[PDB]
């Protein structure tokens, strides 16, 4: 996951994740 803490924990698909085909929809602060 980040600076080897954490590996990753379940897929990307829990009802409500950051999309790979679809990155671009402003996730950041608005």
């Amino acid at each position: 996951m980040i600076s080897s803490v954490c590996v990753s924990s379940y897929r990307g698909r829990k009802s409500g994740n950051k999309p790979p085909s679809k990155t671009c929809l402003k996730e950041e602060m608005a």
